[PDB]
């Protein structure tokens, strides 16, 4: 996956276009979505970074980040959503595959979209 | 959510039902579904908690785990009953920071960006094909 | 009474369905009724929570809370109701049944309701 | 409030009208209910005390008790006459704790969500009959 | 198995309801129902907890007691009021330990085995009649 | 209840028969049924045995347990023989404390409220299903 822009899709299903922004020392690249403005404290982010293993170890470390900030009128709060698979090296590329359609569908899905929307717990 | 059994699609986009296990000391709540033998050592889960924030804290944090093990039937030499090991585990884990200041829209829209980063192929590479952004 | 949505009303008489949120680590039960734009810090809650005796305790401590919050346009300040019932085990549920009558009666009366309201003393 | 003689309603909704006793040093009100006897050992009482802030302090503390006591009637063996022991007492205690920058509107609501909650079967089980949420 | 009311069958065949009471912090569920009296001082129980295995070991320890307590009114000499004391206790406690690897068709006879046993006759003497085997 | 051999039904419904094997030094009276194979190693068990109460503590302890055996034959490598030996085993194991005051109501009702607690589908699924109450 080379550098590129990517367009994802608000809740309004919007389009959406993150430019490329970052490829970071670590390796973490990061995309943004600037405002109508410009400001860049109101842009969005996603970031994505992959870590693999090191020292015979097993485990495959893959993270995204999705920064959606909101601006008060000068100081803006963010909202976060952090993912990190564990993947380990030996499983077929078959079972990476249906947890990343597991983890989608249970973000489709209503009852457990609520926990996070409504920020209501599980009763 | 009341705590009801879920759905969700695999791969094949087959359906997937997670019955409700446990709820935590902690407020964890898990969902499980069985293996393929009737045995329950090895499961797949869906495990749910948000932690409310205190001294006024500004943050929520919600967290959202799916493991996914593969299990291995081991049966020794010349024996007649198999016992099932747990041979290795992919996982899922999702913390969201949200804070207890923003509106819902922003909540909705952060989890439609988080849900259409994983369907975007690009992305989809990353955590599929460990493959690296160059 | 298993955990439900309970409808509630307000100073105009207007309907106000709190939802149910969260049962505690220690029995806590938290709803909550988000307001129109959905933010969590200008949510009216209610907590009820009920606590046995033991060790040969004649007590029972029953706890319900009501907190509204008013935001301030960033940050919020809460008026808050907090009632706890201390209820023996050997008194007859007619008892609790017109303690409790008793007390809504009181909030009902206008002298007694000037006190909170207008945050009058008695003289 | 002018300190007068109030009318409250009891679980058959009759009426029961506690007087006026006392105003303490500290400046609660207390209002009484004699019981069956004209013995005044044991009485329904209703206590009302607010606390005005201090230090421009952001907060009044308005209190509100209700006591209900169950008197018991004890007559030594082969005796003429009769004492009254107080045998137990249910009670009832509210804390409001209003911030002084509120609008009365706010202060009306409050009361009236509290009242409601104590009207609410669901909740009202909880205090009447001592069952816990679940 | 969602938190509800269950009705079990006493000696007459009569139902018995018991309601949830509470979910406990280490994960034992009480369902009660009340005496006689409207008193809610001893009150025939029943709880469940199943307790996960540590570290893949292959135990699941899952426990379900039934209590039946006998109560006494003793109200004291020339005394007004009556209090409600726990007389005695009945009670039945049943751990079934269940291995990790065994499919769901043993633990279904197991539990069958128990009921059919606690229903033959001669079995059934021994706890009801308080008689030794012979 | 003199020794006799008593039927019990599987989770099939079909009848298991239970042959007295020995009564203990304790008082434990013991019947088995064996293995599929002929061989008398691991075999299902049910125990039963009483404890009269010592200087009339209220207390009778009359214990039940219901032991299923899951075997394996093991034939060791270029061996010509094969040896059995114990996999695991589902344990069901009940103890009923019983006041040597109350009469026998309460003990029928007690056992009937027992079976159909092990009866009822949302505390059978505890058992069975190794699923938590929620
Ligand atoms: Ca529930």
């Amino acid at each position: 996956p080379a550098l590129k822009p990517i367009t994802l899709t608000d809740h309004s299903s919007a389009d959406v276009i993150f430019t490329p922004t970052q490829i970071d020392k670590n390796g973490v690249a990061y995309f943004r979505h600037l405002q109508a403005n410009g400001k860049p404290i109101g842009a969005y982010t996603v970031s994505s970074h992959v870590k693999e293993p090191g020292t015979n170890g097993d485990v495959f470390r893959v993270k995204l980040f999705v920064n959606v900030p909101e601006v008060a009128t000068e100081i803006a709060r963010t909202n976060r959503a952090q993912v990190e698979f564990i993947l380990p090296a030996q499983s077929a590329a078959t079972v990476r595959e249906d947890l990343v359609a597991l983890l989608a569908s249970a973000l489709a899905d209503t009852a457990i979209k609520s926990t996070i929307v409504n920020v209501e717990h599980f009763y």
